[PDB]
């Protein structure tokens, strides 16, 4: 299967843009909709690929898989696309050094796990494609989990891991 | 810098093909030369990108960086391009499972270090590009190290890590 995904902010698409929050660094132009395409009057295009696990260990994968919801739940009419760029200092670090910041210090997985099965979370990579961002992260959930997701954001943005994030944008969406 | 690299088997290039050893699975067609281009009458093209560290820890990087030779040494008139693909079962494993096979069991980095500084080794990734191979590995050295390189290839093709390799080709080259 084609692991590449494109996100085109413009006048067409499956998702209506509710709000774009330019958290850190240059933002993305406000647009009417986002069109998601599998494969590679529009304002911007983002792309990334699905890839293998980079940090999670087996016990962590087992916990996530036990409560990970699927995409495209009927109830999951809200979504958020959050492109993220990390710093050169982050990328120069070795594998043991990044894993320790990611979990042992920041507890990325343990914290995110608390918000499943409510939130469906998916990760795409794009630093290797030469894109402006390093990751395209995608979340979808029913309105009942909006407050919980907003809470999770504040939590991760306070984390040690986020000291290495240098560009970030929120594209809040509603399923059409 | 652009991190994409292309290897075109045909009748032009910086490198003459000495031989091709179809080690495992379908091979590559014999050609006169290989052309290497930086960016995205020819028989085949391979491509991959340089990426961040996936397994090596800080102390291993420091030991590697202490002896790793540069590319394009005057005496490094031989080169070997070895595309590699690993199994689906490999990519399904978690990060800890793969690290433990990579170093704890196979000692890929420790064995590799023994063959530096003679052998310059570079790694490119292409599974994420949808390529038929997962990695393009590049090696260049002087003739005095040809025998030691063949020794290295045998020590690695015998390790537990290589039990997950399901396709492999050796393209031996000579600088023009
Ligand atoms: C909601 C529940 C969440 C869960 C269960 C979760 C889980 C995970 C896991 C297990 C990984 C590691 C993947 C791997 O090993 O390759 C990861 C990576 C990542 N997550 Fe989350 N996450 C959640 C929320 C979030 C949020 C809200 C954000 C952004 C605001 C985010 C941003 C990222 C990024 C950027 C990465 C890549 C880290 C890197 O490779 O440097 N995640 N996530
Ligand atoms: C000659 C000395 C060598 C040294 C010092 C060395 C070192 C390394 C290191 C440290 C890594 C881990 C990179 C990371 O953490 O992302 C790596 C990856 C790799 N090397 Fe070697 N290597 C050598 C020879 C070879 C040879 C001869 C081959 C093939 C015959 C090879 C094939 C690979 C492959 C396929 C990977 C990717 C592994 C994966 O990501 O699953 N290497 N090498
Ligand atoms: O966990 N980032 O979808
Ligand atoms: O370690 N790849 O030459």
């Amino acid at each position: 299967p084609n692991n590449r995904y494109s996100f085109i902010g413009g006048r067409t698409g499956q998702w209506q843009v509710v709000k774009i929050r330019n958290v850190l660094g240059p933002g993305l132009q406000l647009v009417e909709k986002v069109n998601i395409l599998n494969g590679a009057d529009s304002a911007w295009r983002l792309q990334g690929f699905a890839s293998n696990i980079r940090y999670a260990i087996r016990t962590e994968l087992e916990a996530l898989q036990a409560v990970q919801p699927m995409l495209n739940r009927a109830e999951a009419i809200l979504a958020v696309l959050i492109p993220i760029k990390k710093s050169a200092q982050w990328w120069e670090m070795a594998q043991d050094e990044r894993r320790d910041i990611f979990e042992r210090e920041s507890h990325h997985t343990a914290v995110g796990l608390e918000y499943l099965p409510g939130v469906a979370a998916r990760l795409l990579h794009c630093r290797d494609l030469g894109e402006e961002f390093d990751f395209l992260t995608w979340f979808e959930f029913a309105p009942e989990h909006s407050s919980a997701f907003n809470e999770l954001l504040l939590r991760m943005r306070a984390s040690k891991e986020w000291e290495y994030v240098e560009r970030e944008v929120e594209v809040w969406l509603k399923r059409l």
